[PDB]
């Protein structure tokens, strides 16, 4: 019964999931000066035109916007990837304050939040099988800074009062995730893991260099969510980010010079 507190937070997770101290854990600090530009990298293809969003769920640690992943409707390909990766969900990690919240850091800088678009490799048939493979998932990571509002985020923000507590869901159809992407698809990539239990080492991370801007008011609404279930004492859903982990024997590659 894990979480983000003093008593059950990241620094405890290794007792249940020894892989927490493994060789390819996430997130990491991205040292921009030491990331090497990789010309082998194939260009990134994000094909979200046919995406079908279904539902938004408060899972007790974040909220997930879930997609129909029963066909190739929203797919990621290219970049460092071999093959086709299907969108299953996106979620965010965020802070109690604007000065923290992202999982990845960039030269030690923390952003206010980070968006994760989670995709699984279709060669494995479903998500559950894909998470058991070293190349099972591709997560596209996007940093959020506080400034102007992000218009394409407002639909998400406005439904959050309907999913305040753990286990609540709401219908969330017709949401276009293209409205959450920055202009540029320049990226860093490295092999890593999920950042909550069970911490599986199944992720190719693709972290975009260009942040998106969201307003103060938008991020404030994230911070009104609750970790707890209805009828339990209120504990605000904030600081649901794992801190940077050791890079160990990994290289971070850049798609750009
Ligand atoms: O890495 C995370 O944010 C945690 C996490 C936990 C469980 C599933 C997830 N997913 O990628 O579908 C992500
Ligand atoms: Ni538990
Ligand atoms: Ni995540």
């Amino acid at each position: 019964h894990w979480g983000y507190g003093k008593h059950n937070g990241p620094e405890h997770w290794h007792k249940d999931f020894p892989i927490a101290k493994g060789e390819r854990q996430s997130p990491v600090d991205i040292d921009t000066h030491t990331a090497k530009y990789d010309p082998s990298l194939k260009p990134l293809s994000v094909s979200y035109d046919q995406a079908t969003s279904l539902r938004i769920l408060n899972n007790g640690h974040a909220f997930n916007v879930e997609f129909d992943d029963s066909q190739d409707k929203a797919v990621l390909k290219g970049g460092p990837l071999d093959g086709t990766y299907r969108l299953i969900q996106f979620h965010f990690h965020w802070g109690s304050l604007d000065g923290q919240g992202s999982e990845h850091t960039v030269d030690k800088k923390k952003y206010a939040a980070e968006l994760h678009l989670v995709h699984w490799n279709t060669k494995y048939g479903d998500f559950g099988k894909a998470v058991q493979q070293p190349d099972g998932l591709a997560v596209l990571g996007i940093f959020l800074k506080v400034g102007s509002a992000k218009p394409g985020l407002q639909k998400v923000v406005d439904v959050l009062d309907s999913i305040k507590t753990k286990g609540k869901s709401a219908d969330f159809t017709n949401f276009d995730p293209r409205g959450l992407l920055p202009e540029s698809l320049d990226y860093w990539t490295y092999p890593g893991s999920l950042t909550t239990p069970p911490l599986l080492e199944c992720v190719t991370w693709i972290v975009l260099k260009e942040p998106i801007s969201v307003s103060s008011e938008q991020v404030l609404k994230f911070r009104k969510l609750n970790f707890n279930g209805e009828g339990e004492p209120e504990e605000l859903m904030v600081d649901n980010w794992r801190p940077a982990q050791p890079l160990k024997n990994r290289q971070i590659k850049a798609s750009f010079k």
